[PDB]
C-alpha cells in the first residue's frame, strides 16, 4: 500500500 500511494501521488 506504501507503494501504492507513492505511485499515486508521483503520477
Amino acid at each position: 500500500a506504501a507503494l501504492a500511494a507513492a505511485l499515486a501521488q508521483a503520477l
